């Protein structure tokens, strides 16, 4: 699809089993989802945005379907408060910013 | 242009007389850049991000060229670690998202 930015570019994912909705972030490097019952092993990191910084959980070679795009990477899991879907993934299913 | 997102979508802006970069950030609602002099009436302002809130000021109807694009409107002006050029502006100098 085409994407206008009149509204937030919100998104249907599936992740773990579960339906979501995420913002198309070209702002974030990484893919940050709010907490969330995720399988599998991960390790504790920390990311900093424009307010300070959150302690997230990271699970790596993930496979997230967005907007019928599958792709699989690291997601990160903790106390954000919108899901986001950054460059590691927008990468994945051919995102592209035209103006 | 078009913008592919392997590295993160920075572009040259100038405002109030001065040329920085920033970056293109469909995540964003409101624009929102480094502490700088711009010459208006502020008020004052808390936004929300992924680690809290930050205090900003607010400017209205300020001119910025975007990557040669003239958009005027709101700026938020305070302790963001980045600049960031959000929606309120990225629909007036016509960007869209596509995959
Ligand atoms: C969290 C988003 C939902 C909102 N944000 C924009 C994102 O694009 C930020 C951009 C950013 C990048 C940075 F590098 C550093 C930063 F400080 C900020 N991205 C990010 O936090 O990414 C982080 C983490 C995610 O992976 C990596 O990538 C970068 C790092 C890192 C870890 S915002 O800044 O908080 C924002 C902007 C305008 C605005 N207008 C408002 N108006 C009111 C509602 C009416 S509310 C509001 C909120």
């Amino acid at each position: 699809p085409q994407i206008t930015l009149w509204q937030r570019p919100l998104v249907t994912i599936k992740i773990g089993g579960q339906l979501k909705e995420a913002l198309l972030d070209t702002g974030a490097d990484d893919t940050v989802l709010e907490e969330m019952s995720l399988p599998g092993r991960w390790k504790p990191k920390m990311i900093g945005g424009i307010g300070g910084f959150i302690k997230v959980r990271q699970y790596d070679q993930i496979l997230i379907e967005i907007c019928g795009h599958k792709a699989i990477g690291t997601v990160l899991v903790g106390p954000t408060p919108v899901n986001i879907i950054g460059r590691n993934l927008l990468t994945q299913i051919g995102c592209t910013l035209n103006f």
